[PDB]
C-alpha cells in the first residue's frame, strides 16, 4: 500500500522543493475550497435585507440547492432581533442574488462547471478573472510529466459519486433490498455506452487504493501517458493537469469489505484523440436527423457541448432522447416547429457542463441572477433546446420526457409567433392563456404552477406521455388546457 510512495516523491523531489510560496498556496487553495464566512454575508446586507431574509421561508424556494438553503438558514439563526432567544416576488430576486454571493471559491468546480470555458460570463467579473489567473498559474506550476520511468510501474485511484455522471442512474444503482449490493440492471446501463471520458479539472488521484467515504460506489484505476503532467501532493497523493483524455477500458463491479462497488479502468489518452470522435459524432448525428425531418442537407441542428468525465454517454443519450421525441410526438408538429427553430438557427445542446455556461443562454441573458441551470431549458431568443446529461430534474422521469418539455416550450412559442410574426410573442403571454392558467394552473403537477410558460409545457409533456393514463388524467383535471394546447397543435399544422 506505502511502497511506492517513496519512488513518485523522489521522482518529483526537485519540484517539490522549488514550489513557491505562493505556488504551495495556490495548491491549498485548489485542495480546499475557501467556504462563505456567515458573518462576512451578514455584514454586508442592509437592516431592510437583514429584516427581509429572516422572514423569508428558505425551504420553501425552487432555485436553491440543498447545500444554499442550509447556509442561508444558518445565517437566519445569527441575525438577531426582538425575537432572539438570549416564496414572493420580491423574496424570489432577492434570494436569486444573494445566492451568487455564497458560493465558495472552487476552482476545480468552476473548471467543471465551464467544462474548461472559463470566460464564459456565468460568474461575476472579478470573481471570474481570478478564476483564470489561479488556473494559469496552476498549468505552469503542473510542468513534470510522469515520465517513462513510472507511467506503467503506477496506477492512480480515485473514488467517486456516481451522481456526478448520471444523477438518473445515480438514484437506483443502489439494490434497494441490499445497500451493500449493486443493481445489476443500473449498472448495465451504466456501462452499456460509457466508452471515454473528459477531465476538464484537476484530478486529485492516489497512488494507492482508498477507501470510499459517503456515497461513493465508484472506484476508479486509471494509467497515466509517459506525458501526462502532473505534481506531488505528499501522502502518495497526486494532482494532475487538466485537459485530459480517458478511454474506458473496463466496468465492473467488485467486492470490497463485503460491500460491492464498481471498478472503472481507464487508460490516459491525448483530450484531442477523444474531441474528435465527438464532433464525427456530432456530424453523423446531424446528417441522420437532417434527413428524417426533411431538413437541408446542410442543417446545423444538433450540436454536443461535452467536457466532463461521462463524455461518451452524453453524446450516445443524444440518439435516445430524440428517438423517444420522433415516437411521442406527431410527425407533422415535428417539423414545422423545429423548422422554425432552425430559421432562426436554433439548436439542440447536448451538454454536461452547466448550463449558464452554454452560449445559447448566456449570449441572451446577462443578467447572472437570471441565469438558470437545470436538467433542461428552452431559450426563444437563440431558439433552442438544452438538454444537460449528469443531473436529475426534481419530479422528471428521464432526460427524453425533460426534452418533450423543453420543446413544449418551443410549441408554445411557434404559435404565439403564428398569431404576430413582427411582434413575435409566447401564445401563453396572451390573455386567453392567462385566464386559463389562472383557473387550472394547479390542476397537474407541482411545478406546473409556477407560471403560464412552465403550466404549457407540463400540460404538453402529460399530453404526449407514453402512459395512456396520464393523457386522459391531462385531459381530465384541465380540459381547457388540453384543449387549447390542441387547438395550437391544428393551428400550426395548418400554417
Ligand atoms: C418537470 C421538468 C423540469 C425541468 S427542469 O430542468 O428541472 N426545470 C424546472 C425546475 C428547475 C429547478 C427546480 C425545479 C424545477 C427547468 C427550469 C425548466 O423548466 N426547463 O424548461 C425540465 C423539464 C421538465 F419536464
Ligand atoms: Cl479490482
Ligand atoms: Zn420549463
Amino acid at each position: 500500500r506505502y511502497e511506492k510512495w517513496e519512488k513518485i516523491k523522489q521522482h518529483y523531489q526537485h519540484w517539490s522543493d522549488s514550489l513557491s510560496e505562493e505556488g504551495r498556496g495556490l495548491l491549498k487553495k485548489l485542495q480546499i475550497p475557501i467556504e462563505p464566512k456567515k458573518d462576512d454575508i451578514i455584514h454586508s446586507l442592509s437592516q431592510e435585507e437583514k429584516e427581509l431574509l429572516k422572514r423569508i421561508q428558505i425551504d420553501s424556494s425552487d432555485f436553491l440547492s440543498t447545500e444554499e438553503k442550509e447556509f442561508l438558514k444558518k445565517l437566519q439563526i445569527d441575525i438577531r432581533d426582538s425575537l432572539s432567544e438570549e416564496l414572493s416576488e420580491k423574496e424570489k430576486e432577492f434570494l436569486k442574488k444573494l445566492k451568487l454571493d455564497i458560493q465558495p471559491y472552487d476552482i476545480n468546480q468552476r473548471l467543471q462547471d465551464t467544462g474548461g470555458l472559463i470566460d464564459s460570463p456565468s460568474i461575476n467579473l472579478d470573481v471570474r478573472k481570478q478564476y483564470k489567473r489561479d488556473i494559469q498559474n496552476i498549468d505552469a506550476l503542473l510542468h513534470q510529466s510522469i515520465g517513462s520511468t513510472l507511467y506503467n510501474k503506477i496506477y492512480l485511484y480515485e473514488n467517486m459519486n456516481i451522481n456526478n455522471l448520471t444523477a438518473t442512474l445515480g438514484a437506483d444503482l443502489v439494490d434497494s433490498t441490499d445497500n451493500t449490493k449493486i443493481n445489476r440492471g443500473i449498472f448495465n446501463e451504466f456501462k452499456k455506452n460509457f466508452k471515454y471520458s473528459i477531465s476538464s479539472n484537476y484530478m486529485i488521484v492516489d497512488i494507492n487504493e482508498r477507501p470510499a467515504l459517503d456515497n461513493e460506489r465508484l472506484k476508479w484505476r486509471i494509467q497515466l501517458s509517459p506525458d501526462t503532467r502532473a505534481g506531488y501532493l505528499e501522502n502518495g497523493k497526486l494532482i494532475l493537469q487538466r485537459n485530459i483524455g480517458l478511454e474506458i477500458k473496463d466496468v465492473q463491479i467488485i467486492k470490497q469489505s463485503e460491500k460491492e462497488y464498481i471498478r472503472i479502468d481507464a487508460k490516459v489518452v491525448p483530450k484531442s484523440k477523444i474531441d474528435t470522435k465527438i464532433q464525427e459524432a456530432q456530424l453523423n448525428i446531424n446528417q441522420e436527423w437532417n434527413k428524417a425531418l426533411g431538413l437541408p442537407k446542410y442543417t446545423k441542428l444538433i450540436t454536443f457541448n461535452v467536457h466532463n468525465r461521462y463524455a461518451s454517454n452524453i453524446v450516445e443519450s443524444a440518439y435516445l432522447i430524440l428517438n423517444e421525441w420522433k415516437n411521442n410526438i406527431q410527425s407533422d408538429l415535428i417539423k414545422k416547429v423545429t423548422n422554425y427553430l432552425v430559421d432562426g438557427n436554433g439548436r439542440f445542446v447536448f451538454t454536461d457542463i452547466t448550463l449558464p455556461n452554454i452560449a445559447e443562454q448566456y449570449t441572451h441573458q446577462d443578467e447572472i441572477y437570471e441565469q438558470v441551470h437545470s436538467k433542461g431549458l428552452y431559450v426563444p431568443e437563440s431558439r433552442s433546446i438544452l438538454l444537460h446529461g449528469p443531473s436529475k430534474g426534481v419530479e422528471l422521469r428521464n432526460d427524453s420526457e425533460g426534452f418533450i418539455h423543453e420543446f413544449g416550450h418551443a410549441v408554445d412559442d411557434y404559435a404565439g409567433y403564428l398569431l404576430d410574426k413582427n411582434q413575435s410573442d409566447l401564445v401563453t403571454n396572451s390573455k386567453k392563456f392567462i385566464d386559463i392558467f389562472k383557473e387550472e394552473g394547479s390542476n397537474l403537477t407541482s411545478y406546473g404552477r409556477t407560471n403560464e410558460a412552465e403550466f404549457f409545457a407540463e400540460a404538453f409533456r402529460l399530453m404526449h406521455s407514453t402512459d395512456h393514463a396520464e393523457r386522459l388524467k391531462v385531459q381530465k383535471n384541465a380540459p381547457k388546457t388540453f384543449q387549447f394546447i390542441n387547438d395550437q397543435i391544428k393551428f400550426i399544422i395548418n400554417s
